[PDB]
């Protein structure tokens, strides 16, 4: 059984996103599992943004072309290099770029590690299939009070579990990986801790996130209505529900 929670605080819509420093073109750290699970929090914290419901990542580097600077979708890049419908680009793909494209926070989306935390509120009892359509460069998803973070303790330092529900790595220089899926059985009305950790090491960043509900509904990119944050309250006695199927409910 995946451990779930019943936080009694004021619920806030969306996930908290923390940003951590990652070295441009570090082709090692991003593929290490200890780093993805907890090691990232050792790195300098750049900032955070709260209340985000649209959590898919799609960052496209600029092409500085003769008619202006425009983002280039990765599948339209060619040669050394240009972008279809724009011609040759005069800027390097291998430098840092600054922009707000990740959740409105000004940082270097070319090279950053994001930590997304919240609680997933299932509306139906049954098995949920989470999915990353692909990943550039690496990402994990963990779900559960024992594996994502502890109940009522969303904002604490990371727990030390490498038991990921999904983990994905783009091999360095390789093509984008295919779909990656992971299934969790969840009970309706319990808040399940959820953590996504995402790294971009250079240039393009991509992480299309979706979930398929037990009825076969698919929710893609925007998780409004499903993900919530609560401020930590370590004093709330009955926050943790080790097994929601045998939980003595008291009303
Ligand atoms: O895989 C390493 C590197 O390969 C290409 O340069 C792009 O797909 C980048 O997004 C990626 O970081
Ligand atoms: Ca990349």
């Amino acid at each position: 059984a995946t451990e779930a929670c019943l936080p009694a605080g004021q619920r806030k819509s969306g996930m908290n996103i923390n940003f951590y420093q990652y070295s441009l073109k570090d082709s090692s750290t991003y593929s290490n599992a200890a780093y993805m699970a907890y090691g990232y929090a050792s790195k300098t914290k750049l900032g955070s943004v709260g209340g985000q419901t649209d959590i898919s990542i799609d960052y496209n580097i600029p092409c500085v072309s003769s008619s202006g600077t425009f983002p280039c979708p990765q599948e339209d890049s060619y040669g050394n290099w240009g972008c279809k419908g724009m011609g040759a680009c005069s800027n390097s793909q291998g430098i840092a770029y600054w922009s707000t494209d990740l959740f409105g926070f000004y940082t270097t989306p070319t090279n950053v590690t994001l930590e997304m935390t919240g609680y997933f509120l299932p509306p139906q009892t049954g098995s949920y299939t989470f999915k990353f359509a692909t990943v550039d460069d690496s990402a994990i998803l963990s779900v559960g009070g024992a594996t994502a973070f502890n109940c009522c303790a969303q904002q604490q330092p990371p727990i030390t579990s490498t038991n990921f529900t999904i983990d994905g790595i783009k091999p360095w220089g390789g093509s984008l990986p295919p779909n990656i899926e992971g299934t969790v059985y969840m009970y309706a009305g319990y808040y399940y801790p959820m953590k996504v950790v995402y790294s971009n090491a250079v240039s393009w960043g991509t992480l299309p996130i979706s979930v398929t509900l037990p009825d076969g509904t698919t929710v893609s990119d925007d998780f409004e209505g499903y993900v919530y944050s609560f401020d930590d309250d370590l004093s709330q006695s009955n926050c943790t529900v080790p097994d929601p199927s045998n939980y003595l409910e008291v009303l």
